[PDB]
């Protein structure tokens, strides 16, 4: 798995680019946003996006001191194909994340980690080839 510093935490109107190539048979990939990098004990996790290919959902998630919270799913239509491109954005609101896929949002996440300067890393694990990350 893959970490990357976010220099300064997140803020509001601070947007992260992740782009990469689905695998040619996924099962699923995770992209998160994470307060430090350690993984034993893991890091809290402001916001995962887990891609879950068998039955197409795109899930989101908090965790805090290792509970997670209430699942959320609502999606317009799961926006990942195997061994194709693809571009995730994460924009920073002051209440929330928007998350956009392919440049067409898909669903917002408000914040259960509120100290969004702590929010310092990225996670990226799974089933795909990570191409670019700014």
């Amino acid at each position: 798995p893959f970490c990357g510093h976010i220099k300064g935490g997140m803020r509001p109107g601070k947007k992260i680019l992740v782009m990469g190539i689905v695998d040619l048979n996924p099962e699923s990939f995770g992209i998160s946003l994470t307060c430090g990098e350690s993984e034993d004990p893991p890091a809290d996790v402001a916001i995962e996006l887990k891609a879950v290919f068998t039955d197409r959902q795109f899930i989101r998630n908090s965790c805090v001191a290792g509970e997670w919270g209430e699942e959320q799913s609502s999606i317009p239509y799961f926006p990942f194909i195997p061994d194709q491109p693809f571009r995730v954005e994460i924009l920073c609101e002051h209440p929330r994340f928007r998350i956009f896929v392919d440049g067409h949002q898909l669903f917002d996440f408000y914040h259960r980690i509120e100290t969004l300067s702590a929010i310092d890393t990225i996670k990226i694990n799974g089933d795909l080839q990570l191409t670019k990350l700014g």
